[PDB]
């Protein structure tokens, strides 16, 4: 799996379509802590505090449910300390610092991480 990082401060919904449409890929889906890392040391330059990961939550009410963004299998979650269940929103952040992940509104411009 190959990681790209796109420093452009663009909302999710930008995000996920520009690495369908420049790219032909997708937002990162994180399967292991390895990735993760690998992440973190790619993202540790950036001066921005978070970055877009192709995580998304879907559903409604008690049916609510996390998904990739490329459809693969959530098998892996590196939440920082009181996340989730923040009600920060419904898309996820990394944190520069430590690759733990927040909930953030998609409605915020961040840097993000495509893969391919």
């Amino acid at each position: 799996c190959r990681y790209l990082l796109v420093r452009s401060l663009q909302t999710f919904s930008q995000a996920w379509f520009t690495c369908r449409r420049c790219y032909r890929g997708n937002l990162v889906s994180i399967h292991n802590f390895n990735i993760n890392y690998r992440i973190q040391c790619s993202v540790s330059a950036l001066n921005q505090g978070q970055v877009w990961i192709g995580g998304r939550i879907t559903g409604s009410g008690r049916c609510r449910r996390f998904q990739w963004v490329d459809g693969s299998r959530w098998n892996f979650a590196y939440w920082a300390a009181h996340q989730p269940w923040s009600r920060g929103g419904h898309c996820v952040a990394l944190c520069t610092r430590g690759g733990h992940w927040r909930r953030a509104h998609c409605l915020r411009r961040l840097p993000f991480i495509c893969s391919y």
